[PDB]
């Protein structure tokens, strides 16, 4: 990568070859998208598939519904042209894109809701892998094809991993982690555009000695990295955080119109809840037994949210909204 | 950092903001400058150190050194001022750099052979830390000041890592380590201006888990990376390398006229040795019991060195160049 | 701002960090997009307003315009969904962009809404529930200009990228006829001076004096132009800027050429403008005392379409001040036709 | 000025064509280089000075100082190889750059020379003595400040390259107390001015008020600034300026700080200043009402050495005007210290 | 061009002033557009053509055709509300853009309209009524090339911009068969040359002598290259040209290879081409002294699918010539096969 | 090359691949420095050429002028360890860089390099034109080049270290001493020219656009100082400048009035004649010129003695005998 960059603090521009980690998340062009390895070839997955006893596929990114969303027309069209006794239908995720516990071997409801006819328990997931990138400034294409065998890691040719001076990040097209040093390492931001359930692998991964699986602020199962830089003090793992909600933002400030004070009478440790009721009336008063300042806070789309270190004080968590991952 | 830069493909211009990691061992032109603190506080320590029982200073890296020699001028004059009878001699760097036992305090020769008149018992090393960052584009400053304890790893601000797709790397002012994936995660080549003995921080190294300290080509005492991108198959830690060299540029490959069969019956595990002997001798016929080919290659002053475990064949150990490090 | 750039003359290259001010009128890439605060404020900002007597909006700038088309048709949708009697037009601009005598407060106990960026799934509504909240469009009666909100959003921080950036836009907390500074600048430096703007680019030179020397204007705007972001305003005759007061234009010296006034009745009726000083092809100026008084701005092509060929003014100086349009070439208030009998001539729409 | 540009917040990259102000205090390379009229031109309007009764030369800026002490000995050259008795003398710069009150015409009946470029490795004429003509130098009273020559020469042109770049020189056509308006700048956008000269860089910033925040000087000028590179220029009172008038401060309300009057008796004698808002180490400061009046700006360590803890302010605003001098560290004149005496301390050398 | 480049073999950086010459064929992103001059003016150069024999025009350049392609909808309505009867139909462009005997003639009166600009005000234009103006398209027989218009455009000026940048065009006032100068470039340095334009790119250097090296034509012209943009243009054969002088081949001593002659008969139809010096995958050429004489091109592969593998040539030099267009890899006009006949495979279009 | 550059207008900003010929007499860094091959070789090269009768060698640049300069000194402390009685004398260069007859060959009582007019070592006798390049430096803040013998006898200056380019409306033949710009305002023409040095040898006509039709009595600069053989090279109304202020060596040729000078075209004045200064011996500026059939802006020579006219502008109110002309072969 041969170019030029002005620094963080913006008083210096160097110029040389190296290693770019770009934000893909802010891409500042056009998405990227993905494509199949072969039209033909992927029926044929299909129908040995379904042979072989499976109801589906899960989409294990966010780039990838949209191509079998895409494709799926051409699929079905092709399997029409054989006479074939089976319909694809490609549907819609919000949320986790959840784990399937099969897979499709090399040579049918395509993601969806929690059908009771196709459970996650028996459908493909995370069979895909990048061969090729090509070209291109305002538009790239991404080449993919099989797996060879099973493999619960993230696909590590879309991940990136950098640190500089004082300042480390974790990317990859859904995730942008970053971390900071004042005085100590900790997680300072973390954009979600999704919520995945594959592992981080351990070779793109920054100071990955001495990890606690319960440090982590985001979960080892969400695809969070196994990093002593994915910590923040005073905090655990946010296992019944707000995951639900698909896009996610993570950031340790004060949602507006709420003021949080540190207490040691108060409530223990449990699932998250927002800063409004179920009506729509706005809680003013949250205490913590041993969090540090600012508190945990994620943004979503319906509202604001705190962490599991966190609770009310003038409300009753018995009648609020409350997050229904592991309630 | 905002900017943009042309892949390795030369095909795509991408533009964003993130983390540029810029190769310093190879740039146009002299990036950095050190920068000191001020004549008086460099004196007061200097002499207080001096009534504290040390001889001298031994310089962490290579632009240490440029520092204390265009400023030792100044020092010896404000001294002079204050009415004393201390003199400090700037020396240079022959090869690696060795470290020293004690420190200067925040409120004599420097560098140079190694004298047993001033041993490096009696002697200090790695007491400055990076303060700030300069503005420019080609002569940037960097800020220096004291370190309020004491400690055996490398200044932590101006070390570098990343990794994108298959490319790992890990910089500083003096190295350049770089990995890539060819069925194997292992290291590709290396690019050492200097010969550092602190050592390497573990939040700036990639993959830091299940590493053992016999698998690093580069040992942990000259600041080698604990990752396991630092490594290569059949080989183990090149202890007995030619270190004493100063600049290296490890490649792996065969150099002009020579050739390596492998045979369990080779001679085992020795020092290294060049390729040429004290005559001037070509000797064009190596093996090794258990390494793998192409094979190790040491580059310096020299011409030509090998790793430990390429042995001649056709010639005996009398009259060959070894290693200058002992065991 | 850090970064390169290569002076005027060419023949250097300098790098450093100050302030750029850059040409935004020929931006070299794609506009700015105005992003507005919410469906739900928005939706309930405009329903206090036409329940407090409201009659619609007058668009300050025409990048504000497009963002008004553009979220419509959603506040149409949350207008319907939330059981109320009120309808959303948005008209287009033709024209100077009027000004309005009211504004949108604003909102407290916002309205219900499931998301809250811009683009979902959506129906449409019908037009219909006989109230209509006019947003910009032509002058008409039902509807005037005392009734309408003007100048009632501002800047609250900027995008990110090269190509595509979005402007965040909330509510003013106050009332005022001032331009929102957040979006102007202006620069000066050897022997070059120019005031800058979304939709203006005021360019000035010295040349044994001070004066302006070029404008683009591709909006005509009425609010004015705040005096923080003014170089040379001191001294100021309100006579002698050649871009009125009244339609944004710099209250400084830099907005002044010798020999002429203020161009209050120009062809500011056009909208897009380009202010040069040259001659008209086919058209020639000579100066002569006998030359009748200033006037409304006239066209050198007549309604017919004949071209008039000789002109003059009283003690105007060469070369002529000439505004070009879509319709055709301009000649300033001081440039008066002398061979074709100007109870003939095509004038200048604003009132005299 | 066409480039590319990242923003201050660093999240966008925008290219384009506009003026460009950059930083010259932190230049990011090698100075500007000054290079006078000709070796003939020069010893001819010296002698033709002289004649007149001009007995020296006052410098304008540091760099004119730099020109002045590079071509002395080719000017020394030429005034012998006419053979008449004339020493030129080129001294240092010690504080603040005073002011002349005569000036060099271009003279006519230029000498003889056949070289037009500077500097050849001349021989070295020997002090004739009985004449002397002084630049610069410390403030005597064989030529006093009332019978120099001040403030006489433009630019003409600038040069070419990236690094090392010249300046030429020319004579002006008349006297005048203003600054040379070709060496500088003036820039805002957004909430972001700042104005910029060879030596100066006064940054301002919006905060719920327009006011001065920083400000780095590495000369101390006597010239006026121009009004005509002046930002916000009405309104503005000579009273409330933070840098005076008198030191080529601009006469705009940029220039401005809450709870702060001019600042007449400031440590200009330095020379190299940098204005800043803050506490000195070791120091606190509380706004009480029973508090002393204005004064000399005072140095916060007295000459023996001993640090003043305790300051007190009647009715400014924190955090405290501070200046960073090569000695120490300097507060302004509406500060006063409570745990020392006043009359035991570094006062300003300047006059009242 | 002042600015900075890496040289050829990137362990260096240079920045200076002078003249970049840079490729338009692997550019990333198109970087031009043409653009006309107004719909009236061209519609009434199409009635005032029309009137006099002109059935058609045939392009010049790629870029033209796009031009065509995308103004081809307001002409038509402009001619629809003319009230005139004419439809202009465009069409595309096959292997080599040929060449026409006519021009468009600069209009003396003009058609009345509403708009200077493209993009508006249209609706589908949906009359024909067989009276058809081509634009390009097949080689058909009702309107030849002796009777249709080629090559009566010039460039303007050129626009502004750093991704896409918009070439005005205007009419020419009289008729040439040079193809426009002014879109044309040409460089030498040590031992690299290159002979530019908007869609060729003819490589040469130095290796114990001066020939040409690589080509890369993305279009086919008919035009003749000027000579005031040729390099060593002095004492050439047109029968030693390996481009021909009828494809806009450059009249010089850059465009030339040992062995090998005016590739007349080459496969020129085509479109795209990349001229290199090797070995189709798969072949085998030598040099015998019996082989037969020269001939056109010839495809290494029948359309059936038979890969030739035994060629020769009899005065060529190694590495042979080859042609890599989108059917498959071709050789040049010396090199005859072996095996197989000349009977039984694909020959070269072009033909006396 | 890959990079980018604002064109000439300052409008576009176009990145890409090609060939960028840049302006070398305005470096915006230090100049280049010549290197020769070994201290051993140029000893022995210069022994031989004295043993058989070569007195001396000259100059075909000014950048190789300061390699002898920088290089005689270790060239004269290897010429007495041998023992041979030979010692070399540098100098410096003033006016044209004349040529010469010989010329080293390859390796297997005094030597001049350079300097004045002097029969004791006639320019018949003087080596010229034997040096060519290897290999670059071609960067930031410093460049180095590597010379190398050349084989034959050329009367052609290296290619390697020239350029030629043209795009759109302008062309340029650039070099080491060279600057030669061109432009089309209705026809194509010569523009400017900046010559920090004046050849002698004979410009390569690979490195030359338009060369064909050219006659050698119209190129306003002359061929035999190394003026491109180009319809380039031409301005209407003037032809070959055979005689002009060649002898000041930096020159700036440009169109235009000196400064208090007035040029009229008058059929009343004297014919075509060597080149003439604006000032008199003692000092005394002349007002009046007149040319024959000539085009405005006249033809103007910069130098640092003063400004000079073409040969086709002669002056009407003053005598010639009291003017200062070119000091050249006329």
């Amino acid at each position: 990568d041969t170019g030029c960059a002005v620094s963080w603090s913006g008083k210096e521009l160097k110029c040389g070859s190296g290693i770019f980690v770009i934000d893909n998340v802010h891409t500042w062009t056009e998405q990227y998208k993905f494509q199949p390895e072969s039209p033909a070839r992927l029926a044929s997955a299909i129908l040995n598939a379904h042979e072989d006893g499976v109801c589906g596929i899960r989409s294990t990114t966010r780039l990838e519904n949209i191509m079998w969303k895409q494709i799926t027309n051409e699929l079905n069209y092709v399997l029409w042209e054989g006479g074939h006794d089976l319909t694809v239908v490609a549907g819609d995720v919000k949320g986790v894109l959840s784990k399937g516990k099969r897979a499709l071997a090399p040579p049918f409801l395509i993601d969806g809701p929690d059908t009771s006819e196709c459970p996650n328990e028996r459908r493909a997931w995370n069979f895909l892998e990048v061969e090729d990138y090509g070209f291109g400034m305002f538009t790239t294409n991404i080449w993919m094809k099989f797996r060879e065998g099973s493999s619960e890691v993230c696909d590590h040719r879309l991940m990136s991993a950098a640190i500089k001076d004082q300042k480390a990040v974790h990317a990859d097209m859904g995730y942008w982690i970053e971390s900071s040093k004042n005085q100590t390492w900790q997680i300072e931001k973390a954009s979600l555009i999704e919520v995945k359930t594959c592992l981080w692998p351990k070779t793109h991964t920054l100071w990955s000695n001495g990890v606690l699986e319960s440090q982590m602020l985001i979960p080892k199962a969400y695809a969070g990295p196994f990093s002593q830089h994915n910590y923040r003090q005073g905090y655990a793992t946010q296992t019944v955080g707000p995951w639900h909600l698909g896009k996610l933002e993570i950031d340790f400030g004060e949602c507006p119109g709420t003021t949080v004070t540190i207490q040691e009478d108060c409530d223990h440790r449990g699932p998250s809840l927002r800063t409004t009721t179920a009506s729509g009336k706005l809680v003013t008063q949250w205490c913590c037994r041993s969090c540090t300042m600012p508190p945990l806070r994620f943004l979503g789309e319906d509202g604001c949210w705190y962490g599991m270190e966190i609770r009310p004080l003038s409300e009753k968590e018995e009648n609020m909204v409350k997050s229904q991952v592991s309630a």
